[PDB]
């Protein structure tokens, strides 16, 4: 594990593999780092060079940092880009990660960032049961009581070891300061936006993007009606127990990856 300091501030990373092409760049989600990404690794590194981006905050580093969200966790990720001169690259973002891979596709373009995977994020408005954990882990005096919630319906009673192990052994070190700033960026981000499909809608020169998830349940059905309005747009519902299909599906999600940066 490697750093760099961008925008005065600690960014952890990984860089290995030297093919030609868009590279891939992971980014995960809130309180977890490049380990989400572990599975996956073998398989994306074999393809492309393969950047693993760590948030602010949350690198080895766990001293609190000022306060950030989307806006700084995008323009850090491309401040490492820009000074590992990495030219046209391929986000592969997990659930809320994608705010900030869609903030990065919008502000760089579709010929420096021709194609974005999401990993199941909620594409509808925010369900009113979601706003209230998002406001619970806010909870100084609870804050532990609605991550375990979160977390027992991201599991969904599964079974698969590395999903088990990433949620219980390697996601440690992180508090009340970082699981409140996710409460608080999370809930602004569709509070402004509605939902991520509005947010894609917006991106004044769409790239391509995929969602892969497991997990919403209501429909597909939103998102057939999302693909047949453009044709930018594609999915795949990936069947997992799991909240996390790039930690239990690895080798599928890879295969999107490099499906999706093939047709684009």
């Amino acid at each position: 594990i490697t750093t760099k300091t961008v925008n005065g501030v600690q960014i952890a990373f990984d860089d290995q593999g030297h093919e030609p092409g868009p590279v891939f760049v992971t980014l995960s989600g809130w309180a977890h780092d490049l380990r989400a990404y572990d599975g996956m690794l073998p398989y994306l590194r074999a393809a492309q060079r393969t950047v693993r981006v760590c948030w602010r905050g949350h690198g080895p580093d766990r001293n609190l940092v000022g306060d950030f969200g989307i806006d700084e966790m995008a323009a850090d990720t491309i401040g490492l880009l820009d000074a590992l001169e990495v030219d046209s690259f391929v986000p592969i973002a997990h659930a809320h990660g994608g705010w900030a891979a869609l903030e990065i596709a919008d502000r760089l373009g579709a010929q420096r960032v021709p194609a974005v995977m999401i990993l199941d994020l909620i594409m509808t408005p925010a369900p009113r049961e979601f706003v209230a954990a998002l406001h619970g882990i806010q909870d100084p005096e609870r804050w532990k009581e609605g991550r375990d919630g979160l977390v027992q319906s991201w599991l969904a009673g599964t079974t698969n070891q590395a999903v088990l192990d990433h949620v219980r052994y390697d996601s440690g070190g992180h508090g009340f300061d970082m699981w409140a700033r996710a409460g608080r960026v999370i809930d602004e981000a569709y509070r402004t936006w509605g939902s991520p499909m509005r947010r894609m809608e917006a991106l004044a020169e769409p790239c391509a993007i995929r969602h892969v998830f497991s997990h919403p349940k209501e429909y597909d059905a939103l998102h057939d009606d999302f693909a047949a309005r453009h044709p930018w747009f594609s999915y795949r519902r990936l069947g997992g127990e799991t909240h996390f299909p790039g930690i239990e599906l690895p080798q599928q999600v890879a295969a999107e990856a490099i499906d999706l940066l093939a047709g684009a």
